């Protein structure tokens, strides 16, 4: 049969082994007939990859130059899935994705589909209460999650298998009454240790409403995480931060069993760590400690940043997410070559008001980096398009969505806006409301161009 589900989206085929070349051709078969429109199959066994730079120059040159939409692969063990799937933001899918997707006659989520080992959540959706947790520990938590290949929603449905709760004193376990409350251990777990949550520690995990104080919660914590990993191969530079020196911002301020985890994930990847306090005399902490060369906080405008800058010029400033994304690169990489997401917040730019938005297109990694921006822009996210919405994010001109979100801004009473995901990313750089209809955010042809996708705008 056919169709035009995959038109005007760019498919690349890995071929692990010469064994492999059956399912090659099926899945390619599949995909050009329902209208892909480049599929292209690269054979890794065929070239000797051993010392050459495959970087992202190399993929956009090689694979280029137009966005490649989905890399389809069994293994995540080539040269350059870093490259595609922690900078690029391109998912990475199975095979199985391809005939599910023809199947199911949609463009199905690409979590559950990755084939790397360490996605040990790729089939959650998770909902993180924001009563719950401040904003520092709602980021962290965001990360790892995503880092683990699980899903984030900002409402509970019957499609979210887990909530997270601090404690059982929140206001939204009374104002709920199939999902389970869980506290973020249940994540923390499986960060730690990669490897599935059984046995007693797994219902060690879960809300239990006997847990009125706060010493049961920290036994809790000190027993699942507290005290060996499985998949010791998966991560394995353990020396990433040798000679680094970490200074942690009061301004995130974790729970403590919390910033315990935060302080052993740098210690046991051979980097020091120094906690600020608010009432710290500074001069004299970076003369105490002279090899201090990072700072992690919260927030740009931070006066201990202030302080910090002046007196150690060239300190590194980054915030927890830059931690986590050098883990995933395993490499050491100054903020100024990561993402507008590491470096610590902007002030809110928008409000909710201003700036409540939804997307099309947006698949795996790039659903998750949108969402970031609009968080730290200001404004909300919405996984459905209402007239709610005051803006609608687009990278192309397919689908429903942008058909009608186009129609409605042509009526003056909704005045809801179209625009491309380049006008978020500007806005958050620029630190300023810029205009959404200006031509540079007009262009929905960004499939043109991989230097287009979302994500590239602010590295160096």
């Amino acid at each position: 049969s056919t169709s035009l589900l995959f038109e005007q989206l760019n498919f690349l085929i890995l071929v692990a082994a010469e064994a492999e070349l059956p399912i090659a051709h099926s899945t390619r078969k599949l995909l050009m007939d329902n209208s892909c429109n480049n599929c292209q199959i690269y054979e890794l066994y065929n070239e000797n990859l051993k010392d050459v730079k495959t970087d992202k120059d190399w993929f956009m040159n090689k694979f280029g130059p137009q966005t490649v939409h989905f890399v389809i692969s069994n293994t995540i063990n080539f040269p350059f899935y870093k490259i595609v799937y922690f900078d690029l933001l391109i998912p990475v899918v199975s095979h199985t994705w391809v005939q599910d997707s023809v199947k199911t006659k949609r463009h199905l989520r690409t979590n559950m589909y990755s084939p790397n080992p360490f996605h040990l959540l790729r089939d959650c959706q998770v909902y993180i209460s924001k009563s719950s947790f401040n904003k520092c520990e709602y980021i962290l938590y965001s990360d790892l999650l995503h880092l683990l290949g699980g899903t984030l929603v900002n409402y509970i449905s019957n499609r979210t298998t887990h909530v997270i709760v601090q404690s059982p004193q929140d206001p939204i376990i009374a104002t709920v009454s199939e999902w389970k409350f869980v506290y973020p251990i249940w994540i923390l777990y499986h960060f730690k240790m990669a490897k599935p949550l059984k046995g007693e520690l797994a219902t060690l995990c879960e809300l239990d409403m006997q847990d009125t104080s706060e010493e049961q919660l920290f036994a809790k914590w000190e027993e699942v995480i507290g005290d060996s990993s499985s998949q010791l191969t998966l991560h394995p530079n353990k020396t990433l931060f040798k000679n680094h020196h970490f200074a942690i911002s009061p301004d995130l301020n974790f729970f403590t069993p919390l910033y315990w985890f935060l302080k052993g994930f740098i210690e046991d990847l051979d980097g020091k760590v120094t906690p600020l306090s608010f009432s710290d005399d500074l001069k004299s902490v970076y003369q105490a400690f002279p090899d201090i060369d990072c700072y992690i906080g919260h927030s740009a405008n931070s006066p201990i940043l202030e302080k910090t800058k002046s007196i150690k010029p060239e300190i590194h400033v980054g915030n927890v997410s830059w931690l986590f994304y050098m883990f995933a690169l395993q490499k050491f990489t100054p903020v100024s070559q990561c993402k507008l997401i590491h470096q610590p917040f902007h002030a809110k730019l928008f409000t909710s008001k201003e700036l409540t938005v939804a997307y099309t297109n947006y698949f795996g990694s790039q659903r998750f980096y949108i969402q970031r921006l609009v968080e730290i822009l200001g404004g909300l996210s919405t996984p459905e398009l209402t007239r709610k919405n005051t803006h609608l994010i687009t990278k192309s001109t397919i689908g429903k969505k942008f058909k009608v979100a186009k129609k409605w801004s042509l009526d003056p009473q909704n005045a809801i806006i179209v625009t491309n995901h380049m006008w978020l990313e500007q806005c958050y750089m620029n630190n300023s409301k810029l205009n959404p209809k200006d031509s540079r955010f007009q262009n929905f042809k960004l499939d043109d161009n991989m230097g287009w996708n979302i994500g590239q705008i602010g590295m160096d």
